[PDB]
């Protein structure tokens, strides 16, 4: 389905997470 993603720098992850995860480092960011 259409869904934004969300990148949030998590600190119990240790590192920026996304959902879905890196879809900042890759174009599947945005639907």
């Amino acid at each position: 389905d259409v869904s934004p993603c969300f990148c949030v720098e998590d600190e119990t992850s240790g590192a920026k997470t996304c959902v879905p995860d890196n879809c900042d480092a890759s174009r599947g960011t945005n639907p």
